[PDB]
């Protein structure tokens, strides 16, 4: 059935959501390891405003530790905490 | 609490996931309106995948329909009904 207007509106509006991270965007310096799973799920800002001209980005965030799997080709493997960066509260700002 | 690593594996494996997506990515012919919302929520394939030669794209997909406001600027505006793809099934496939 069709989605009525209010509730694309209301569930598309900047927030934080569900997002699959791939882990080399948030260690953009990492060389040397690579990572499983490659990815992980963050909340992160997302969804749109109401000014066209405005984009959704974070007023509030903090860190969460999870156990990823650390390769080091041909050498090796072990299970490390890593922190990845949530966004807790999100807000539209001048872009 | 420290994620562990079995459930960031399971979590962040591809599957459909709620994605907000931008309504002129999915129709750029769409250039002399705007939309309110600009984005909408759509479920499609998202994650990773345990090869970094494969990725992660749909095997069964299906349409909605959403309520949308469509914008003609300084002129006028009309809650219009516009249909967009989402994946119903994923999986991971060479690249």
């Amino acid at each position: 059935e069709v989605v009525k207007f209010m509730d694309v509106y209301q569930r598309s509006y900047c927030h934080p959501i569900e997002t699959l991270v791939d882990i080399f965007q948030e260690y953009p310096d990492e060389i040397e390891y690579i990572f499983k799973p490659s990815c992980v799920p963050l909340m992160r800002c997302g969804g749109c405003c109401n000014d066209e001209g405005l984009e959704c980005v974070p007023t509030e965030e903090s860190n969460i530790t999870m156990q990823i799997m650390r390769i080091k080709p041909h050498q090796g493997q072990h299970i490390g905490e890593m922190s990845f960066l949530q966004h807790n509260k999100c807000e539209c700002r001048p872009k």
